[PDB]
């Protein structure tokens, strides 16, 4: 019924292969295992009935990637300042090749170091909003926000 591509795009510290790892396989790492080049998992979801299939894209973090995107996460570290701000960068191009027609999400993650947050979530929400897109919270480490983050994006691709 449905078929998807999402990318997860963000600085070399955020979590985007671990949130795929958490969402795909169950597993998670403390181990930063450098993503070397661009490949995408198959995810399958059934949400109304309605049979949705994700293609996954992760990313080295440190266009012909994100190119016929439905949907792309921007994913930044809660405890680093620089990766949010990084991420303004990544609308900008993203806003400027698809339009509004692409399903914006802002990722902060690693909620589970809050003790650590350095990134304004008033900020990051509002920026969010500003830019149409919307603006969830997840880790990996501990796995909360991660089922939401890709039922909501999948219904908003839907919605489309
Ligand atoms: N505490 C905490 N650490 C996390 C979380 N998600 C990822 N990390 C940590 O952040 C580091 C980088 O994770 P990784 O998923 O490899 O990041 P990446 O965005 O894929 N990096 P790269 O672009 O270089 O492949 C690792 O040490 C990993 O354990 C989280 O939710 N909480
Ligand atoms: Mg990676």
């Amino acid at each position: 019924a449905y078929s998807f591509k999402v990318v997860l795009l963000g600085e070399g510290c955020v979590g985007k292969t671990s949130l795929v790892l958490r969402y795909c396989e169950n597993k998670f790492n403390d181990k930063h295992i450098t993503t070397l080049g661009a490949s995408f998992l198959t995810k399958k979801l059934n949400i109304g009935g309605k049979r949705v299939n994700l293609a996954i894209w992760d990313t080295a973090g440190q266009p012909i990637y994100y190119r016929d995107s439905n949907g792309a996460i921007l994913v930044y570290d809660i405890t680093d300042e620089d990766s949010f701000q990084k991420v303004k960068n990544w609308v900008k191009e993203l806003r400027k090749m698809l339009g509004n027609e692409i399903c914006l999400c802002i990722v902060g993650n690693k909620i589970d170091l809050e003790k650590e947050r350095h990134v304004s979530i008033q900020e990051a929400e509002s920026y969010a909003e500003s830019v149409g897109a919307k603006h969830y919270h997840t880790s990996a480490k501990q796995n909360k926000g991660i089922e939401e983050l890709f039922l909501d994006l999948c219904k908003r691709m839907i919605e489309t």
